[PDB]
């Protein structure tokens, strides 16, 4: 997160830090719970990831320096793609993790809401991306959760902005004008979450940008509620 603060225990209890084992164990990329077994993340985290075994799911986490060889895990048994997905810029950047145990529920560690269909012109103004990404290009991953508050952008200017691909109806931007405050790498899979009639709601997923917080060039996240439907079918198996 470029231009963030500290996040403290208990504000993100959605937030997750999902790690791989191989070739050595390491923070790959945020995800959220919305469910007891479920974790929503991007789709192109798992580049090269052969089998859920590799994985390991973290909550009610505010330091990466909580997680020793001793520290509680979730253990993942699928991997669930969208099938139309190909990679991170031309969209349909989702996934599910289905857990092999259940989370229970505490302070630390709750499901964020999905988007309501009936929430398509909703002005989202209080919304927040949070992760343990670098906090400037060059950079590395953050020991503490991170959260920066970024304004949404109308399709139509992220379009503008990045006239060398096609933002969809399925992607939503976030960024300012003049830049440095953004997502950035480690962040991605991570929740943009936004307060509406004092609920939170999981608006978008982390997923990709041309550089981190620059001038005319918001973060790229994928439109949640696009894919509820989605959502559905692959939780009901
Ligand atoms: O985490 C991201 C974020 C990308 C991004 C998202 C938005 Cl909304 C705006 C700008 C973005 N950036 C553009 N250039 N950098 N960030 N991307 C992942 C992509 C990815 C994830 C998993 C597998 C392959 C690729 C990444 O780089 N992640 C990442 C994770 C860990 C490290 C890392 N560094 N040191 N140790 N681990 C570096 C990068």
């Amino acid at each position: 997160i470029v231009g963030g603060t500290a996040s403290v225990r208990g504000e993100w209890p959605w937030q997750v830090t999902l790690h791989t084992t191989s070739p050595t164990q390491r923070h790959l990329c945020g995800g959220s719970i919305i469910g007891n077994q479920w974790i929503l993340t991007a789709a192109h985290c798992f580049y090269g990831v052969e089998s859920p075994k590799i994985l390991r799911v973290y909550s009610g986490i505010l330091n990466q320096a909580e997680i020793a060889e001793d520290t509680s895990f979730f253990g993942v048994q699928e991997i669930i793609i969208h099938d139309q997905y190909k990679m991170a810029e031309s969209g349909y950047d989702i996934a599910l993790l289905k857990l092999e145990t259940t989370v229970n529920y505490a302070d630390s560690q709750r499901p964020i809401s999905l988007p309501s269909k009936g929430e398509r012109n909703v002005i989202y103004t209080d919304c927040w991306v949070t992760g343990w990404g670098y906090r400037k290009l060059r950079d590395k991953i953050q020991n503490t959760l991170q959260k920066a508050k970024i304004p949404l952008v109308t399709n139509e200017e992220c379009q503008k902005r990045y006239r060398g691909h096609k933002i969809t109806h399925k992607m939503i931007c976030a960024g300012y004008r003049e830049g440095g405050k953004d997502a950035c790498k480690g962040d991605s899979g991570g929740p943009l979450s936004c307060k509406h009639n004092e609920v939170w709601h999981l608006v978008g997923i982390t997923s990709w940008g041309e550089g981190c917080a620059q001038r005319e060039r918001p973060g790229v996240y994928t439109n949640v509620v696009e894919y509820v439907d989605w959502i559905l079918e692959k939780t009901q198996a």
